[PDB]
């Protein structure tokens, strides 16, 4: 029987342009509400989960080309996500309001309400050492609607890209710092992905280790799409430091394949890029300190500048490239408050056409209702 809400607002600002600009601005305040019960005791028990959405957000976005536009509007939603459980020992189905968190689909949470799915869950980890999950997923709500649409694909720009998102797949834990995934996905008569994944851990000096997370992903036609992306990320960790090299590289006749309005799972997928356009070749550099070595707790700073470059541009010939900065500061509040505050800035260049500027403030309380 565990609950909480969650209280959101988020400030937004995206200067979006072509030599054309465009301006958005958002303000919005959320409710989140989410009621997670327990099991019926039994060889199987039934469960039930809740998620309660309440909220107002309030746009204005004014545009030029000849053209002049200027535009406000207001929404407010509300919505109650229901999500039927049954447990067997150590594995689970939940038929309902779904959340994933897998290589082949990543539920979007960076707005004023997460990005939910309605279909089908089933994890099973009943040999030790080992999580399977299979599923489908037949529709999704996007983090700026409250009416299901069907599951599409992440298309246009420079990517070169129904009812039913079937998935399997699975994380064997070699040791206890030695992760290796595999996992599948179907959208029908749009992809079929594979993913093969790899994360190690290598402590080197009781205070400072080196992650390494290395990619491979593979995407094919049903009805086209062709891609395979090899993707890495090395972080050192030293103290209250991190440094952070990333490559990833998209080859084939198209960028990767995601569903749209999802995360894709690319290292180098950051604010305002995913860095996965066709044959483009990216680089990351990251660095990340945490606040609490010098003694201040729940404040961290985060910088990446990535490049990516060989887009290829379809149309003229000629290859793209472009480069992204994001800053990101983050307070927390340890007692007598959990009041989180996220400043999100990001940076976007390229030579073949958008220039992006963004930023969002949001200040975050949530609060177990017990």
């Amino acid at each position: 029987g565990k609950a909480g809400l969650e209280l959101r607002n988020f400030y937004f600002n995206r200067d979006y342009r072509q030599p054309s600009q465009s301006y958005s601005e958002e303000w919005a305040q959320g409710f989140l509400l989410r009621y997670e019960s327990g099991y019926t005791e039994g060889l199987f028990g039934l469960g039930v989960d809740a998620l309660g959405l309440l909220g107002v957000r309030l746009d204005s976005s004014p545009e030029r080309s000849y053209s002049t536009s200027d535009r406000r509007a207001a929404h407010d939603y509300s919505s109650l996500g229901l999500t039927a459980k049954l447990r067997v020992s150590h594995s689970t189905l939940k038929i309902g309001t779904l959340m994933p968190r897998l290589p082949v689909v990543q539920f979007n949470d960076t707005r004023l309400h997460p990005q939910t799915f309605q279909g089908g869950l089933l994890e099973v980890n009943e040999i030790d050492g080992l999580a399977l999950q299979f599923g489908q997923l037949r529709q999704v709500k996007q983090r700026d609607s409250t009416n299901a649409e069907d599951l599409g694909i992440t298309r246009g720009n420079k990517r070169n890209v129904s009812d039913r998102f079937d998935f399997a797949g699975g994380t064997y834990r070699w040791s206890e710092r030695l992760s290796s995934s595999y996992h599948y996905a179907n959208l029908e008569d749009f992809y079929r992905q594979h993913h093969l994944g790899v994360q190690h851990l290598l402590p080197l000096a009781d205070d400072q280790s080196l992650k390494s997370d290395i990619r491979w992903a593979r995407s094919t036609d049903e009805g086209r799409v062709n891609n395979r992306a090899l993707n890495a990320l090395f972080t050192y960790r030293l103290g209250g430091h991190a440094f952070g090299l990333g490559y990833q590289r998209m080859s084939g006749d198209s960028g990767f394949a995601y569903l749209a309005g999802t995360d894709p799972y690319l290292v180098n997928f950051v604010q305002i890029g995913d860095f996965a356009n066709k044959d483009e070749r990216s680089w990351q550099l990251r660095y990340d300190y945490d606040f609490a070595a010098i003694g201040l707790p729940g404040l961290t700073f985060m910088s990446r500048y990535l490049r990516g470059e060989h887009i290829d541009l379809l149309d003229g010939g000629g290859r793209g490239k472009e480069w992204e900065r994001d800053t990101d500061i983050a307070y927390l509040v340890g007692p007598l408050k959990n009041l989180g505050i996220k400043l999100r800035n990001g940076t976007f260049r390229s030579d073949f056409g958008n220039d992006i500027d963004e930023t969002r403030l949001i200040v975050s309380y949530a609060l177990p209702l017990w």
